[PDB]
């Protein structure tokens, strides 16, 4: 699978019949139609002790891959039940400035929108978290070109290394919590993964406020490219999946 014409979106029911599911992300959220939730608790993001291991080009994005043997950089309350421990970080992103988001907030779509992956801990691991209608929770933050976002910075400085498929580079060091806006207002609603296997064991919560980041680094994150080294350059630009029909879902907001 990919995101060109005979391997995008429209094409993954085959191998995914998943794709057509009941609860397949992402969605459009309309704030309208949203219903603010009172008896949610505060969102955690506890990123205090957040240990980032690798980052790599898997010709579908950069990943920043996490140490989640413990829990370090979790996600608890909300609309969550249990802890939740970061795995990893991945950026979609358009080839325009009006496009790349994979939310979209009444039809409007963001330059990009990070997902900050996180597994059920009562579950023992990410592969077991899979099999469980709740064994994941990903936090998606929409982008909007302003002032430079220092905690993009770091991953910006690092895209050459890891230009094509197949790269991968250390990336230790590396504080998520550089990549939140201030604000943790958010939408929530039961979903999937975007991409295949595009299973259905997700919490989604997407923060209703996005991040900035400079043109300069929108530039640079649209010059990876989703081919390997030496083939013909294809950069990944639009690896996006568009909107999924909501069902019969309701898409909850902690704020009024
Ligand atoms: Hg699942
Ligand atoms: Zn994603």
């Amino acid at each position: 699978w990919g995101y060109g014409k005979h391997n995008g979106p429209e094409h993954w029911h085959k191998d995914f019949p998943i794709a057509k599911g009941e609860r397949q992300s992402p969605v459009d959220i309309d704030t309208h139609t949203a219903k603010y939730d009172p008896s949610l608790k505060p969102l955690s993001v506890s990123y205090d002790q957040a240990t980032s291991l690798r980052i790599l080009n898997n010709g579908h994005a950069f990943n920043v891959e996490f140490d989640d043997s413990q829990d370090k950089a979790v996600l608890k309350g909300g609309p969550l039940d249990g802890t939740y421990r970061l795995i990893q970080i991945h950026m979609h992103v358009g080839s325009l400035d009006g496009q790349g988001s994979e939310h979209t907030v009444d039809k409007k779509k963001y330059a990009a929108e990070l997902h900050l992956v996180h597994w059920n801990t009562k579950y023992g691991d990410f592969g077991k978290a899979v099999q469980q209608p709740d064994g994941l929770a990903v936090l998606g933050i929409f982008l909007k070109v302003g002032s430079a976002k220092p905690g993009l910075q770091k991953v910006v400085d690092v895209l050459d290394s890891i230009k094509t498929k197949g790269k991968s580079a250390d990336f230790t060091n590396f504080d998520p919590r550089g990549l939140l806006p201030e604000s943790l207002d958010y939408w929530t609603y039961p979903g999937s993964l975007t991409t295949p296997p595009l299973l259905e064991c997700v919490t989604w919560i997407v923060l209703k406020e996005p991040i900035s980041v400079s043109s300069e680094q929108v530039l640079k994150f649209r010059k990876l490219n989703f081919n390997g080294e030496g083939e013909p350059e294809e950069l990944m630009v639009d690896n996006w999946r568009p909107a999924q029909p909501l069902k019969n879902r309701q898409i909850k907001a902690s704020f009024k």
